């Protein structure tokens, strides 16, 4: 009842050439679903979906003192292009820019970064491995049912720091916006540490209801990347919660 | 500080229009207008007001959050998405007048002035009555005045709390996506001529804000739609939406 197993949703991975989960809270009701419970509970490297714990904290001790204090470029030239470029917390989220979480990473500290994630019950709580990579090949894990319940807490400023690095956070997690919903959310790609996987967490926000999710799926390439997004759009739309 | 670009009045003239768009580069620290004289040409604020409306409320607890419900009152009014429950948030979106008559009555004639003196909003004037004066009062704003405005509530600068200024930045949330993000409130001023549509607010860029406020003649409902689109289309001329 308060989980359901809803294994249609499947038809959305297997026609993406993808497997995955997608894991769908209906707020009002109290009620979950999900195409694949226990994968549903399968804890995984958080990757940069991390970047929300990780920025809440952050704001919380002034290491970020707002979203529009600018992060310069290290003048390391990496990868990915919008990455070589001075960043807000705003952009930085956007754009998932590693090297200023990395920062934020080792200006909190091991001592600090632990204790306060404790507070947030997030995942294994487990930061073993380099304080500014553990998220991404360290010990910490987290599960797709884990990031909603971490989520609805964001959501409702539950957490254990103050609501306006709440706020913030929600903020910079804004990625669309219409007449017909708002989601605020944050991607995440695994791929030091195998399974390789893709992330989406967050929630859209209806005029009278809220949607948490929380997808993963496997991303042997980053080919498949975009379809974190669309998968969960097509779950979101079969449901009637988006047009 | 204001430069004339006439090339937008082919936005408003091919709408078979007439109005004013009024931007403002704020790294640049320019402003850009299709027309100087309307840019600064004061009228009554109509629904734009629900965001020194809201900010007031947030600010004086009227409103504790933006989730708070605020019962319909029972009067079923024309606009059918009035007549519902609502919060802070869909109030908004909606424009729903009745929760925000209800705020003004409770901020009250004396808190209201002084507040809109210290935003320096319009004229300041709140003549009339406490619940409908930005429609058929005393006070007037032009485009240009809303710009100041917005600047001040995207920089917190404005002397309510943060906290409220956060939440009222959030409920003008209008669209979002991997290009820009804009926060705005429409405006229909109906009840004293000349009749007139209103958006005001800003588009968020990585790397800039560009504040916007824009008016224009509104006869009938047929074009309120343009209040967006013309903004827009003035937008995309200047390349800062695709
Ligand atoms: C986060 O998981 N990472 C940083 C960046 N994020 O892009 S993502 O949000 O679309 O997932 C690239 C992937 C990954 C990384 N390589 O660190
Ligand atoms: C606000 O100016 N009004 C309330 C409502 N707003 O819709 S609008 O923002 O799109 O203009 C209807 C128009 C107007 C009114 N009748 O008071």
């Amino acid at each position: 009842k308060e989980w359901q197993e809803n294994k249609s949703w499947n038809a959305h991975f297997t026609e993406h050439k993808s497997q995955g989960v997608v894991v769908l809270w209906n707020e009002n009701k109290q009620q979950g679903f999900t195409n694949n419970l226990k994968r549903a509970n399968q804890a995984f490297l958080p990757a940069s979906t991390f970047k929300i714990p990780n920025s809440l904290i952050a704001l919380d001790l002034g290491v970020v003192k707002d979203e529009h204090q600018v992060f310069k470029w290290d003048g390391q030239t990496r990868d990915i292009a919008t990455w070589n470029r001075d960043h807000n917390l705003i952009t930085a989220m956007k754009y998932s820019v590693v090297p200023v979480y990395q920062e934020f990473a080792r200006q909190i500290g091991e001592a600090r970064m632990s204790k306060m994630l404790h507070a947030f019950d997030y995942g294994n709580e487990d930061i073993s491995g380099n304080v500014d990579s553990f998220w991404l090949d360290g010990g910490i894990r987290i599960s797709a049912t884990e990031q909603i319940s971490f989520l609805r807490k964001l959501y409702h400023n539950k957490l254990h720091v103050s609501e306006r690095s709440q706020r913030i956070v929600k903020q910079a997690m804004l990625t669309e916006a219409n007449g017909d919903y708002i989601i605020r959310a944050k991607t995440g790609y695994s791929t030091r540490i195998e399974p390789k996987i893709g992330w989406w967490v967050g929630w859209v926000e209806l005029d009278d209801n809220v949607w948490f999710f929380a997808m993963n799926m496997d991303m042997p390439t980053s080919d498949g990347l975009g379809l974190r997004q669309a998968i969960t759009k097509e779950v979101l739309k079969q449901e009637k919660i988006i047009p």
